[PDB]
């Protein structure tokens, strides 16, 4: 298992401009378009990031190129904020994947928003960090995609993808 093939479970694959869980424009692999409510300006955005007129479809390819921009992003993000690098740095590689998951999945402000979670990671409390992150939104909202993410940092394993 991978970042790759555990974001792609997460994710799925969708060749349609599509709503996330939260509403918004999104198509690929979790290719956030807009967070306008047009389907225009969607429209638009998927266009401009294809190169192409694409009429709101992509192909499998197309999909996949974005997928590896993103998540390229995901991780010059992380290690270039000051308080996710050291996070980041002190973990192992099954970790740091779950830490690319959340931040692909609500950013990088958004993750830097874990700060308690975050300061006990560091420390390897793994127990205690779970308990925290349950405390969130981001739980409530996706409860099933954040036990998996969760579970990840805590065990350090991909067990929950498996
Ligand atoms: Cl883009
Ligand atoms: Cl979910």
């Amino acid at each position: 298992m991978n970042i790759f093939e555990m974001l792609r479970i997460d994710e799925g694959l969708r060749l349609k401009i599509y709503k996330d869980t939260e509403g918004y424009y999104t198509i690929g692999i979790g290719h956030l378009l807009t967070k306008s409510p047009s389907l225009n300006a969607a429209k638009s955005e998927l266009d401009k990031a294809i190169g192409r007129n694409t009429n709101g479809v992509i192909t499998k390819d197309e999909a996949e190129k974005l997928f590896n921009q993103d998540v390229d992003a995901a991780v010059r993000g992380i290690l270039r904020n000051a308080k996710l690098k050291p996070v980041y740095d002190s973990l192992d590689a099954v970790r740091r994947a779950a830490l690319i998951n959340m931040v692909f999945q609500m950013g990088e402000t958004g993750v830097a928003g874990f700060t308690n979670s975050l300061r006990m990671a560091q420390q390897k409390r793994w127990d205690e960090v779970a308990v925290n992150m349950a405390k969130s939104r981001w739980y409530n909202q996706t409860p099933n995609r954040a036990k998996r993410v969760i579970t990840t940092l805590r065990t350090g394993t991909w067990d929950a993808y498996k």
